[PDB]
């Protein structure tokens, strides 16, 4: 039969008051002769109803894709509530349900490093300005940089790794060039994060 699969919001988007955390829930291999796709979401078990479903979408494996998408409350997915989307057809009693919901367990405060190039990478046109970011629960973070008081886009950060004390680390990497970061030039590693102070720190690098 068809499949289901729930995503979470962007950590971004919870940690942030004036964004849009939305929970995504999505309905694979569905048959043109299936009756209409429905969705019911509930809430810690409360059903509720500002979703937005999108018509049904033929994909070229002769299936249909199916969406629907629940705005939520920053506060409601910080609490740790339960999000569920169930899924069946107007008509069959049959349905399929799905349940998400943050990382349960205790948060902990991510510790923020800025690292300059290293004297052996100062040789080349462009250097690597490296931001570490250890010792983070749960793995739910986003990590930026700027400079002069503008976003940065020339970076790439890894996935998060689970250290031995069951927290988290990460590094980022921007590259820049090398005239930039000589002529005294200060960029920002931001990263946000459920136990920050305003879900927010920022730590500054410039040649020392």
């Amino acid at each position: 039969g068809p499949s289901v699969f729930l995503f979470p919001p962007k950590p971004k988007d919870t940690l942030m008051i004036s964004r849009t955390p939305e929970v995504t829930c999505v309905v694979v291999d569905v048959s043109q002769e299936d009756p209409e796709v429905q969705f019911n979401w509930y809430v810690d078990g409360v059903e509720v109803h500002n979703a937005k479903t999108k018509p049904r979408e033929e994909q070229f494996n002769s299936t249909y894709r199916v969406v629907s998408v629940l705005t939520v409350l920053h506060q409601d997915w910080l609490n740790g509530k339960e999000y569920k989307c169930k899924v069946s057809n107007k008509g069959l009693p049959s349905s399929i349900e799905k349940t998400i919901s943050k990382a349960k367990g205790q948060p902990r405060e991510p510790q923020v490093y800025t690292l300059p190039p290293s004297q052996e990478e100062m040789t080349k046109n462009q250097v690597s300005l490296t931001c570490l970011v250890k010792g983070f629960y749960p793995s739910d973070i986003a990590v930026e940089w700027e400079s002069n008081g503008q976003p940065e886009n020339n970076y790439k950060t890894t996935p998060p790794v689970l250290d031995s004390d069951g927290s988290f680390f990460l590094y980022s990497r921007l590259t820049v060039d090398k005239s930039r970061w000589q002529e005294g030039n200060v960029f920002s590693c931001s990263v946000m994060h459920e136990a920050l102070h305003n879900h927010y720190t920022q730590k500054s690098l410039s040649l020392s």
